[PDB]
Parts: C-alpha cells; sequence; structure tokens
C-alpha cells in the first residue's frame, strides 16, 4: 500500500512502428488507437497472407487457412454448416502453435547467446551474427536519434515506420528474412489468419493482452546502457527473457483456455439444450456463453478512472493481469498534489478467472485510501483537500481501457519505478499537464531511462 | 422556447454499448469529432469486403443484380466510350437499390412486431419460432447487462455494455438478412448496403451528404427495457418499444429516399439537359460537377448534430444544432453553459437549400436563437459562434428531439450528468443527445 | 527574423473539410499521429480501387515498373536463387515516381501554356482543355458561392465541405484516369500510392518521403474564386493556383532527382563497404545495417515539427518547419497567445547526410528557442518538448509565405485570435498550412 509522495530522459518505445501511447484522461484517444490498430493489422494481413499462405500452410497446418476461411471468405449452411465447438478449439490450437514456435525460436537464440563462443554451433555462430548485424543498426539509428535531441527533452528514443522496425528489431522473423515489405511476425501470422478474432467471435471472451510488443524496452534500454561500445551478449538477453516471460504468459491463457474454460462452454451448449429455440449441437448460442462474459471493467488491461470532481491532475489506473494468474494493482495519481498511490489488490471472482489464496485489498477500499491520504497531503490548499474528501465519499468515473503489450509483471515493475524512483518522478512532470500524463502512460506501458 | 437550469452541486447508465456500438465524442473537439467518421467509413469498407465475399451469390439472388452493378461501377471497372456507363442510369439504380434494403428491413421488423403483439394462441407455427429465436438472443443481451450492472460502482455514470461489433450483431440484430447464427457471418441491411456501396455513389455522382441515413447498432428502449425488467423476463409488447423506435428510423430513411428520387432525381435531369450549351464535351450519360451545384446544401445545414463553441474562451459553452432529413425540413437548437448550470432549447424554423422540402413558415432563425443564448453567457464573462463540425446521429430525429427534450426538463437526468472533469461532462451530454440516459 | 505583436468580418481557411488534408490542435501529440494513420489507411483503400479500375492503362502508360513496384511489396515473395535484387528495386521505385510526377507536371505546364495563350492564339484543342478546366472552376465556385451566404457574420472556419470523390470531379485540373466519372478519377498522387512506389523507397532504405505529395485543392484557387464574387475568375488569376501546383511538382522532382544521383549512389557503395561487416552478405540485399548512414533525426524531417513550453503553457507552441533535403533550409515559427507575440526567424541548415550542402549562414534552432522562451517565460533558459510531425502538402515556399503573413499582416492576426484557445491553435495551423482570406 505504497503511498510514495513525489538531463535528458526518453520512453523506451519507438513512434511510428512502435505500439501507441494515450492520454490516460482522454477516452476518445484511448478508443481510437485500438481502432486504428485493428485497422492497420487487418491491412498488414492482406499482404502476409498473399506473400506466404503456402509457407504458412507447410509450418503450422491447413487449420489456420481453415479459420481465416471461415472469418472472412465462406459461410456454411445446413448439413455442410460449420461445428462451431470444433472451429473454437481449431483456432485456440492454432493461435497456441503459433506462439510456442515463436518461443522456441527466441529460447534457441536466447540459448545461443549465454553459451560461451567455443561452445556455440556453426548456426548457433550464423544465428548471434545475424541477430548483431539488426542490433548494429538499431544502435546506429539510436546513436543518430541521441545527438538530435535538445540538452533538455522527454521523449520516445527513435522513430521509424513498422517495414523499418521490423528489420531492424524482430529477432525470429518467421517469413520474409532480410525483405523489407515481407518480414512475418508470429503476431502478424496471427491477425493475418484472424485466430483470436474467431475465439472472441465465437466465445465472447476479449484476447487483446495476448500480443507481444514491436520492440522489447530492456533491449533499447541495453543499447543506450552501452554507447558506442557493443552491448554484450549476456545484456541482450535481458530483452530476449522479457520477449519470453510474455510469450509464455500468452502460453498459459490459452492453455488456461483450452483446460479451463473450453469444457464449460461444451457443458453449457448441451446444457441449454431445452432452453434454446432450434438448438444445434454444432452451434455456440450466445446465451450459453454469457456464463464467461468478464465485466468490461475488469478485462487484462490498463482501466482508466477519473476523480468524481473536475480535476485534470487525478487519474487511477487500475491493471488487471491474465485470468490465469488472477491478480491486478492500483497506480493512483494526483499530479496538483505530487502524489502517488500503489497497491495491490484481491482476485475478481468472474468466470474466467482463476482461483487464488483471498489476500489482498478491494479496488472500492483502495480509491477511498487514494482519496484519504490526499487530504492530508500538507502541499494541498484547502479548495484541493474539501473536493478529495468529497470524491472519497463519492466514487470513481471509469473513462475506458487501455491494452498493454507487456508481461503483466513488467508493467507491474514499470509501476514499481513510478511510485519509487524519485530520480524518475522529477523528469516525467514537465510541460503542458496532458503531456505529463501522456507520459506517466508511456512510462506505465515501456518505462523511461534518465541519462 | 425552453429554457432551466441544469442542477449540478445513484447509478445513471448512456445507453449504449462500447467497442461495437456507434461513438460518442468530446462536443468541443473538432478532431475526435471528424476522425469517429473517419474511422466508423475505413471500418465499414473492412466489413463490407467479408459481407460480399461470403454472401455475393444470395444478396444478388435476393435484392437484384443491380448491388452488383453499383459495387462493380464504384470499385472494380471503368468503361470508356461508347461502353461508357449512363451516370443518370446509376444515379437510379444505386437509389432504387438502396430504397430495396431498407423497405426488406423494414417489412421484416415490421413482421416480428406484428407477431411479438398478437395473442400466444393467435401466433402460427412460423411466428412461435420467430419469436423464440428473438427471445434466446434477448437473453444472452439480458444476462450479459446483468453481468455487467453487478460490475459498476456504487455511484457510476457511464455504458451500461461493452462488446465487439461481431458479439454485438449476434445478440442485438433482430433480423439478420444472411448469417443465421454464425458469428463473423451475420448480414444486416446496414452491412449490405455498405458492402455494395449504394449511399457512397449517390453522394459520389451528386454531391449530396447521406451519413444520416443510416440504423442504430442497438435501440436503446431495447436496453431500458432490459433494465426495466431486472432478470425478469421483458414482456413482448415492452419489446416492442425498441422495434417501433426501429421501424421509425427506417421509415425515416425510406421517406428520404423517396423525398431524393421524387423531387430531387427530376430535378438533376433537368439540369443536365439545360446545361447542354454550357458545358465543353457535354454528354447526356454524364452528370457534370457545374449542373449539380444547384442542390448543393451548405456543410453546416447538413441533417447532423452541428457543434458551435462560444467566440470567447469557454470550455462550458457549446451549440448543438440538430438538423432533419430535408424530407421533414426541421432543426432545434440546444445550447449549454455548465459554468451557469443553463440550457436553452427552442424549435427553429426551415433552411431554404435545394433539398429541403417546403413547410409552414414558422419558428425563428438560428441566428435569433444564439443572440440571447449568448446574451445570457456573456454576463458570466451581439456574438457570433464558431463552427466546430458535424457529429452523425443514428436513431430518428424526433429520437435525438426526444433526447434532447429530457436533458432540458428531467432535472433528476441533469444531477448524474454533470460529474467528473468537465470535459467528460461534455462527451456525456453528447450520449445523453445522441442515446439517451437511464437512472437507477 | 522578424518579431511582431498579434493584434486582436468574415475569414476563410483555404481549404475544404472532408476531401481535403487534415489539420490538428499543434499541442495535441495524439491528433498530429493520427491524422497521419487515417491518411495511410484511407490511401491503402483508395489505391485498391485505382488498380483494380485502371491497371491495364497503368501499365500502357508509364510501363509494367509500376506493376513490379506494387507485386513486391504487397503480392510475391521470391526466395534462394530467384530472390529479388533490393537495388534493382529501389532505382526501379524511384525511376517510377519520378516519371509520375514528371507526367503530373507537363499536364499542368500544357494547361498553364494554354491559359497564358491569347484565345486567338490558342489550338482548337487549347481551347478544349480550357472549356473543361472552366466547367470544373465554374462547378467550384458555385459551390463556394452557396457555401458562403450560409456563413454566419463573423465566421472563422474553412470555405467549403465535400467528400473526396466530389472534391476530385470539380478541383483535379490533370486526371491521368477516370475523365468526368466519380469514383473513378485517378490523379498522379492516387497513382504513386495504389502502386506503393514512395513506401518501397522507404521501406528498404528507412528515408521518410512524406512531404513528396501534392494538395488535393491549390489555396491560390480558392482565393481567385473569392477574388472574383460571380464574376468569372481571369485565365491569368488562375495560373495563380496552376502555378503553385507546378511549384510543388518541381520541387518533389528535385528531390527524386536528388536521391538519384546523390543518395543512391552512396547507398550501392555502403553495401560493397559492408561486404565483410555483415553475415551471410548478399550482393542483392540492403541490410539495415548498410543505411543507418542516411538516417535523419526524426525532428530534422521536412515537416512541421512541433514543440511545447517546458513549463505548463496552452498558449506557447514552436513550428520548426524543415524544407525537402535537396533545399536544405528551416524555419522558425513561435507563439504566445497570452502575450499576443508570434516570432519568425530563418536557421542554419542540418548536417545529415541527406541534407544537400548550403553557405553556412543562419542562426542554431537552440539560439532561436532561448530568445523565444525568454521574452515568453517573462509572463511565467528553457528547452522545448518536441511533440511530433505534422506533413504539409504546398511547396516549402508557400508554407514560408504563409508563416511570413502570420508575423506581418496584422489584418490577419485579429481574425485568427477569436474563439476557445485549443481552436485558435487549430486556426494558426490551418494558417500555417494553407492560408486564411479575410472579406
Amino acid at each position: 500500500t505504497i503511498d510514495g509522495i513525489i538531463k535528458q530522459a526518453v520512453i523506451l518505445n519507438v513512434v511510428g512502428g512502435g505500439d501507441s501511447i494515450a492520454d490516460p484522461l482522454s477516452p476518445g484517444e484511448n478508443d481510437m488507437v485500438h481502432r486504428l490498430k485493428r485497422l492497420e493489422d487487418e491491412q498488414k494481413g492482406e499482404i502476409i497472407r498473399t506473400k506466404h499462405n503456402a509457407q504458412v500452410i507447410a509450418k503450422f497446418g491447413r487449420d489456420l487457412e481453415d479459420v481465416y476461411k471461415f472469418a472472412s471468405r465462406e459461410h456454411k449452411v445446413g448439413e455442410e454448416e460449420e461445428d462451431q465447438i470444433q472451429m473454437l478449439e481449431k483456432a485456440l490450437r492454432a493461435y497456441g502453435n503459433v506462439v510456442k514456435v515463436e518461443g522456441e525460436s527466441v529460447q534457441k537464440l536466447a540459448k545461443a547467446l549465454r553459451a560461451e563462443e567455443e561452445e556455440r554451433t556453426d548456426e548457433e555462430t550464423r544465428m548471434i551474427g545475424e541477430y548483431r548485424d539488426k542490433i548494429d543498426a538499431l544502435s546506429k539509428a539510436i546513436e543518430i536519434e541521441r545527438e538530435g535531441l535538445q540538452d533538455e527533452a522527454i521523449q520516445e528514443i527513435a522513430g521509424m515506420s513498422a517495414e523499418v522496425l521490423e528489420a531492424a528489431a524482430e529477432e525470429v522473423p518467421i517469413f520474409g528474412a532480410g525483405v523489407a515489405t515481407s518480414i512475418a511476425t508470429a503476431r502478424a501470422i496471427e491477425g493475418a489468419y484472424k485466430l483470436k478474432a474467431v475465439i472472441t467471435a465465437l466465445t465472447g471472451i476479449d484476447l487483446s493482452h495476448m500480443t507481444t510488443p514491436k520492440i522489447q524496452p530492456k533491449t533499447l534500454e541495453a543499447i543506450l546502457d552501452a554507447p558506442g561500445g557493443n552491448v554484450t551478449d549476456l545484456m541482450l538477453t535481458r530483452g530476449l527473457d522479457s520477449k519470453i516471460d510474455k510469450i509464455n504468459e500468452n502460453l498459459a491463457e490459452v492453455e488456461h483456455m483450452q483446460t479451463s474454460i473450453l469444457p464449460r462452454i461444451k457443458k453449457a451448449i448441451e446444457e441449454d439444450r431445452d432452453e434454446i429455440t432450434n438448438w444445434s449441437p454444432k452451434r455456440i448460442h450466445p446465451k450459453s456463453v454469457q456464463r464467461f462474459r468478464v465485466p468490461r471493467m475488469q478485462t487484462p488491461s490498463i482501466h482508466i478512472y477519473a476523480a468524481p470532481w473536475d480535476s485534470d491532475s487525478v487519474f487511477i489506473f487500475h491493471v488487471i493481469s491474465p485470468h490465469h494468474l488472477n491478480e491486478s494493482f492500483f497506480l493512483g495519481f494526483d499530479l496538483e498534489i505530487e502524489y502517488v498511490h500503489y497497491e495491490d489488490l484481491a482476485q475478481h471472482w468472474h468466470s474466467l478467472g482463476a482461483a487464488q489464496e483471498v489476500t489482498g485489498r478491494t479496488f472500492r477500499e483502495a480509491y477511498r485510501e487514494f482519496f484519504n491520504l490526499a487530504s492530508r497531503s500538507t502541499m494541498a490548499s484547502d479548495i484541493h483537500k474539501k473536493r478529495l474528501q468529497r470524491s472519497r465519499m463519492s466514487h470513481p468515473i471509469y473513462l475506458g481501457v487501455h491494452n498493454y503489450e507487456l508481461s503483466y509483471i513488467a508493467i507491474k515493475s514499470n509501476a514499481m519505478q513510478l511510485v519509487t524512483d524519485e530520480d524518475l518522478q522529477k523528469h516525467v512532470l514537465r510541460g503542458p499537464l496532458h503531456f505529463q500524463r501522456r507520459v506517466i502512460m508511456a512510462a506505465l506501458k515501456y518505462g523511461v531511462k534518465v541519462m
């Protein structure tokens, strides 16, 4: 229940190609980053499919094409009508199969990087060579970007388009090798074949959290850690271990869906046999699957809340972890009082959540303390104190959602640095207040490095 | 004219679904309002590719090859010389196709509505079937809304539920034309119109904006009835309230397209023949932009929620000017000064643009309306308002009017609306104008 | 270097909403980012229609090279022995881009030349072509006429509002394909985008080319239409817009020629130099390592770069507009709306790889913000907060001329600063990008 009271600094992210930030207090901008991401991923997928369909089928199996065809090409009726359970199983299996292939590739490269030099095979030597050539490009890019900064800057380290970022940053491209416009990542392949899209379409279960970042913050940090000097093989692993963390987190989610939730969906279909007009054993009726609806504010994302009074200095993050690790934390801000709150919380009791030992406080208990502790600060004006006291007896106003790309543990670690690292706290709050709020979001999602 | 006090200083829900549902915006943000339209167009174009690929044979079997002809002209073929398309024949084809799609939608809702308000014994086997299938979807929506309601904090103002477009179609769409109970395959009349670029081509050839001719993705009165019956099964009669709201909008759309065909189409034909000797290389097969500027509505007189700001630096003052479809040439004023807890309402006169049907000459000018508004507002500080832009609405004009009416008269509404950051309060007013809020 | 005091009828942004290029609040990093994201998605959807409708005619006119660049970008992926020579590709895409814009340029030149030629001197086809251009201008005039009497007594906003397809039909002087058929008009900007020419150059080299574009409407064309109310715009007056277009086309042509003669040879050199610095090096591949030599810092790209004050102020914003690399020029344009203050200053040339060398005059961007922030901070040394980028569509000279009117035209200064401050900032952006006309 941390109530910590708050040179060049860089957001560990790339603009253009990289994932977007938003002002936490702007519901519109947060909604639009998701809308734009979906439209951009759909246009990318057409290129992946056209370029690589034969090779995707050869590697991952025709199941991926089957899920794609069902999603957007064919609609079967009567006797030929698709078994939607068989479809749901197919899409879950395909998603898990794509991410496990990604994981194995990063594991192999990570293992090779921490395997002396003499001990490395010819192909281990080859593969580290190819990875280091890309890292050299990223290093030179970051070098040129760094001396372009003003004496006192708070901004993202670099700026490259998605195609340039894939060519330089993506460690283990599945197809597309060293041809720009042709690089096919596991995230691109999943999106192209609409694997998550179909799982969500059939079950109502949101899976936006099951993704990977386009660049690893710890990779960027290591490049800055070694200025001109070549980043150690060991230092590179930090980024690669962050990636495997997220991949394993994704794999555990899909396995939790297959072993825990899939059996109950099957059960629900047979139970509703006499509750549904023209019931079919081949169809998942929306009625049968509302059993597994998480409340919109309990999905695995950064949920943003505003103060119940007119304030642009107060915002609450409530970040929820994947369902299999049924965890969440509170991160509150009052920039007018230079105040930051952190707290670990209890587990939700929604259908999708895995059961844990019942420790931690309620989100409700957490916002009462946030407003309470704020009203006690010596820095607070008599007007502000009275507004915080009114808000405390009041409840926070839900704005919306902002999906995160790192592991839940890494977002937790990012939040921890925002509450404890006092050096961080003084390079973050500079410039227009609305700009400060974006920077806090960026610090929560990726991290900032001070120089 | 109605002028009350939005008293500032329970739970209140916006009758809309996030994700799948139509978007709101801060009225004072011109950028966000512009981008909701841009994003909607891009999302509808991606959806249309799936509708076309999955259903083209069945669309042609049901609505006729005219829809495919409009699509092909819009985005697949470009004919030249002797084979060059008669653009009037095209304009007629697209208007006819649009009208044919919406009349099929209307007939389906009518049939379901009629069945729902028929004695159980009186209902046919298929009427019993169809109400069964509709109720199964409503049960899903009810359970969804039930789970969503106990997730709310003690004091919340937000949208009732959150589901993706594909989940919302499966649970909310009463009369899917194709796609039955297969997610990713449900084809609505709104999806079919968009997929075949019917409005797109009418606008492209005439310059006439038709953004207003749409249907909502969920009926607010349907959501209201579900909340009206907590766990308890919504009455068949109660369900009709949403279905009647839908038929209102469909009939409103049908009257617009009929107004375009009988009133405006003849004058466009006339204008082409009149400009015979005013146009270099004139063709009877081409609609020249010169000939069709006669029918240009001023950008601020289109059927939408038009947003204006105060001529001084204020984030508390904003004016809605909502214009009805051209056939019902009506509009109203809805002014806000949140600093003074003030709301203005007023019915206004009819515009004299080409597209407007003539009415009896009552009501004050928009100019007369802002003078009073700004007079009261400037007391806190003649003034002319700053136009920000447009925000298209999905319900009937009558339902938006009714929504505006509740913002001026329902004092219980006024006290749950202005809470949190002022920018958030402005979005909530927009949401209340577009969909409505229910208090609990 | 000019420092003036902004002072304070109808005033109009010389742009069309819907179909026309977007503005943004300079102090909103999100809205600036999203206008670019939306533009790319809209251009990709448009390109599918251009390709499907016109592929045979594009190949007949410009050659199969355009289709080859498109196919490489989004349709095929060759491997092993059959793998594409990425240098041959880069040359092909640069050649194709240059070939499309030079065809556009020649068409505007021909129409411009005809418009200045005395009526008797004009050929039958010169008479035809001016007739067709004037019919479109009449449509634009009537559109603008109807739009003008819809304005309130005191209005500051864009002159007109039409969708892209309606704007192409009425405004685009020299459509390459699509003639007088809405949904079918193919501009050089549409054709370039459809065949992913710049997309592939950027994808292979990392060099941003967002600046190489044309506006969807010429501000000087709109100005001339307002200059002649009901009265027919003179042939000579129309040329002002047509000369602005040729300015931008020639600016684009000089950039691509600068890329081909100056930068392309060094990229080829860099590939051979890194022969022993790259694991599994190929003479057919452009490795990202080899092309970082030519990376412009993100804040030095040819765009309107926006900076905020290092303190909490919504009245202070700095434009730093950078010209195309071949004309290695830039200027500073600072605003403090709380003090009614505007700063202008010409600056020095950047020393990034892509910049053509000039004579070493002008002050540093750092020197420029020091003074700006000094005067501004008096209301409250300081370093500005970078927000992001906003690409411009007119010639660099025309944006410079637009900035000049914001600092010197005192009549302009009093119709711009009216209404909510956030709205005022958008209007300044609009005035910088297109211009405003007062009536």
